[PDB]
């Protein structure tokens, strides 16, 4: 009435299917009754169609409805009421144990039917033979028995059953399954039934118990594989959920019922091979509840339920193509996964300032989002961030939409940045450098690289640090040119051990990040330009290469090297005095540089711009 309707997040994500129960028995008849038992996971092990969708429990102002009035009710509808329940012991004809089984399984079945009274659940009875199979009509004895046990509680002869060894045992488990699945149904028609007469009267306009009407008819058709009964009550339960217009703050619960239905409808379409149908409904759904909300909005709401349902969708959208749905897939793979990825982000920031006005002051309610507070401080984890990222990254994958797998692993690594785990972040950085250096887009490639650098000063990766510095240098044109300079002046610091001034920069963690490292750390664009390539039997070359600098700040002119190529035998412009090459050798010798070895200001460039052949 006032009550919510259901609070169950994440209710029967599982295929809900056919549940049969009976009662807890000791080790010793469940050893002998295990052959029965993995008869029965034998459809586990056998395809799934081949599997009966049954399952297995294995227990020890209008009136109010009946099993129908509370969520916890309904979670015993789910699985504490088995539709069908057997009570298991051996069918033994004997002398004066035949006597003492009568009497002992007519007392515990008289008990289990005065518990199954009321909640109808109809108890059929299978009892084991380990002996030979009796012929039909030759037994009277076994007549007598049959009279006494049908007449000790009720149960009629066609529900007896007989347990036969396996060869047997495997077709009658099987038909078993049948009866199940047959009487199952049969009771969840009654009670389905029972929900319309109770529909056809109402509380004045409540309508909230419509809802739950729709939804156990909903647990109803889905459990009878008719998928369509239940999704025309949920589009229903639904669509009344919206003529109650949101009387107050009170939306969440609302949300939390549209949430759930809009799963239940969701897949409930994938399983009917409606894909557009289903893309229509969420959409619709999403952009409905983003205009839902108009206060309060404590940052808690909008963002944490939005991102959990961009993550169901891509959920039910795997589900989708575990059945096999390409069409949704061949427009876009992940579609939702980094929607709901941005929005945890959002989630993160408004708990920022949800922190922020809690340290304003902190008469009514109010140590309620206090609690609030807190559990959100719980979620500031945010590698939900992460994880929603890895399976959009993954999803892009799947169909090479390689564009947004780059973009979200920057987003990886500069919340990385934020996690402080900078390590993990210049990994990143270090892979996606070399893919826009192919694709030559000038204006992300140095964006990315200020971002590099800062993790590479952060890290004190010193390697990684100079040749990104010295690929900027390359063409720095872009960016400010003192800047260029320190970068420079840095460098060079860094070659001969001297820490960069960015002191204020730094932190004195990673003075000693890099203090510590250079141990194994060892070893602006020109040209190589050579007079004569293809040697003959004897000539001299001297400094003909052209060391251009496309930097304004010059390179300071110290010293430099050239390493004697081993191509066929082993061996403003600043030209020089440096002329290596002054001997014969073979002839037909061409050359071909690795690396500057650019001793000028630095020890070397680090980075391959040290072109072999133009």
């Amino acid at each position: 009435m006032t009550m919510d309707a259901t609070a169950l997040p994440s209710e029967l994500l599982v295929t809900p299917q056919p549940l049969v129960g009976f009662c807890g028995l000791d080790t010793a008849r469940v050893s002998v009754h295990k052959a029965v038992w993995e008869a029965f996971s034998g459809s586990l092990q056998r395809k799934a169609a081949d599997r009966a969708a049954v399952q297995y429990k294995l227990l020890p102002e209008w009136y109010h409805p009946k099993g129908i009035l509370k969520r916890n009710w309904m979670l015993k509808h789910l699985h504490v009421l088995p539709s069908v329940v057997v009570l298991f012991q051996d069918m033994e004809w004997n002398d004066l144990q035949w006597t003492e089984k009568q009497v002992q399984c007519a007392a515990i079945v008289q008990a289990l039917k005065n518990t199954l009274q009321e909640r109808n659940t109809r108890l059929c009875l299978v009892l084991l033979q380990r002996a030979a199979p009796l012929p039909p009509g030759e037994d009277l004895l076994a007549a007598e028995r049959a009279a006494s046990l049908t007449n000790a509680c009720g149960i009629t002869s066609k529900m007896l059953f007989i347990l036969p060894h396996t060869e047997h045992l495997t077709g009658y488990a099987l038909r078993l399954e049948s009866a199940f699945l047959d009487m199952a149904q049969s009771y969840y028609a009654l009670m389905s039934k029972r929900i319309r007469n109770h529909r056809d009267q109402l509380t004045a306009a409540h309508t909230s118990l419509k809802i739950r009407h729709q939804f156990k008819l909903g647990f109803v058709a889905e459990m009878r594989q008719d998928f369509s009964t239940g999704q025309k009550h949920y589009f229903q339960a639904y669509a009344n959920l919206d003529e109650i217009r949101i009387n107050d703050g009170n939306c969440l619960e609302i949300k939390t019922l549209a949430g759930f239905l809009n799963y239940k409808i969701c897949r409930l379409m994938f399983k009917l091979k409606t894909p557009r149908d289903a893309i229509n409904q969420f959409i619709i759904h999403v952009e409905k509840h983003k205009s839902r909300v108009g206060f309060k909005d404590l940052a808690f709401e909008h963002h944490a339920w939005l991102s959990t349902q961009h993550s169901v969708f891509a959920e039910l959208f795997c589900e989708a193509i575990k059945n096999g749905l390409p069409a949704l897939q061949t427009q876009h793979p992940g579609i939702y996964y980094h929607k709901a990825a941005e929005f945890v982000m959002k989630r993160r920031d408004a708990a920022m300032e949800a922190y922020a006005a809690m340290q304003a002051s902190s008469v009514a309610e109010q140590q309620a989002n206090m609690q609030l507070c807190d559990q959100e401080r719980s979620y500031n984890h945010s590698a939900a961030i992460i994880a929603l990222l890895s399976q959009a990254m993954a999803q892009f994958k799947i169909y090479k939409c390689l564009r947004f797998r780059k973009k979200l692993a920057i987003d990886m690594a500069e919340e990385y940045l934020k996690s402080g785990d900078h390590a993990k972040a210049l990994t990143l950085y270090s892979l996606m450098l070399p893919d826009y250096r192919q694709e030559k887009w000038t204006t992300i490639f140095t964006d990315v690289l200020l971002k590099t650098l800062r993790c590479a000063l952060l890290s004190g990766s010193v390697a990684d640090y100079i040749a990104c510095s010295v690929e900027a240098l390359s063409l720095r044109h872009q960016s400010d040119q003192s800047e260029r300079i320190l970068i420079l002046e840095n460098l060079w610091q860094v070659f001969q051990g001297v820490p960069p001034m960015p002191k204020t920069q730094l932190t004195p963690e990673a003075q000693a990040l890099w203090t510590s490292a250079l141990a194994n750390v060892k070893s602006v664009e020109m040209c190589a330009t050579f007079e004569r390539v293809q040697l003959s039997n004897d000539d001299l070359l001297q400094l003909q290469l052209i060391v251009r600098v496309l930097t304004d700040i010059p390179l300071r002119i110290r010293s430099f090297h050239v390493i004697l190529a081993d191509a066929g035998n082993p061996q403003s412009y600043y030209q020089l005095f440096c002329s290596t090459e002054a001997q014969q050798f073979h002839e037909n010798t061409q050359l071909r540089i690795v690396r500057l070895e650019a001793h000028m200001g630095t020890d070397q460039v680090a980075a391959l711009l040290t072109c072999s052949s133009n």
